[PDB]
């Protein structure tokens, strides 16, 4: 069974390259991370920093999470991210995404030991 920390890395970490070039990054990435298997996951963000940099967010700016828990943290620095958002015409099993590159702060929920990200809350 996938741990919460492992799911976070599968959904949100893309440390291999510093950006999204291809307009088909999201279609490709959403597929290879298993986020088009059963349904089209509508919105998902990928972070293009090192896992060490992202795990360090858990010792940065403590903030509330969207759900009201207080184990969220905002990255002090901006980070390279890609936003994947399903198109208006996307219908499973042919999932379609627009790919948008951005440099923004991330907000993640952290938990467990080691104390690492388990949810992507938002980018700011
Ligand atoms: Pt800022
Ligand atoms: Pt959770």
């Amino acid at each position: 069974k996938e741990t919460a920390a492992a799911k976070f890395e599968r959904q949100h970490m893309d440390s291999s390259t510093s950006a999204a070039s291809s307009s088909n990054y999201c279609n490709q990435m959403m597929k290879s991370r298993n986020l088009t298997k059963d349904r089209c996951k509508p919105v998902n963000t990928f972070v293009h920093e090192s896992l060490a940099d992202v795990q360090a967010v858990c010792s940065q700016k403590n903030v509330a999470c969207k759900n009201g828990q207080t184990n969220c943290y905002q990255s002090y620095s901006t980070m390279s991210i890609t936003d994947c958002r399903e198109t208006g015409s996307s219908k499973y099993p042919n999932c379609a995404y627009k790919t948008t590159q951005a440099n923004k702060h991330i907000i993640v929920a952290c938990e467990g030991n080691p104390y690492v990200p388990v949810h992507f809350d938002a980018s700011v």
